[PDB]
């Protein structure tokens, strides 16, 4: 992954996106969608999807939300107040930690 | 001899000679004069589910 101050950005189009394989998985602690109901994600067709990836501390997942204030929100990654989309967050203590 | 198992986090201190608790006196008791060594590490990803 990449650090938060240089969060990785990718654009996806011209594809068939299956969201069932993401919802059924028992690995994601936080799966919170804002614009639409997640269970209906297979029912909509889009284009120009944006994917941002990075790594943060445990306490800072709460700051990834529209209209949020803190340190990461106002210095590393700011969300539009009218954001539409979804946020996924899970634990990586196994791979991103070292004694 | 090698013994292997999985326990909680607070209970690793119970695995020591002359220790008192719940696992020590009910599941695994070390001899007081034990010789050898103990290894413990975290396996949250493998052994936990949402």
């Amino acid at each position: 992954f990449a650090s938060v101050y240089a969060w990785n950005r990718k654009r996806i189009s011209n594809c068939v996106a299956d969201y069932s394989v993401l919802y059924n998985s028992a690995s994601f602690s936080t799966f919170k969608c804002y614009g639409v109901s997640p269970t209906k994600l297979n029912d909509l067709c889009f284009t120009n999807v944006y994917a941002d990836s990075f790594v943060i501390r445990g306490d800072e997942v709460r700051q990834i939300a529209p209209g949020q204030t803190g340190k990461i929100a106002d210095y590393n990654y700011k969300l539009p107040d009218d954001f539409t989309g979804c946020v996924i967050a899970w634990n990586s203590n196994n791979l991103d930690s070292k004694v």
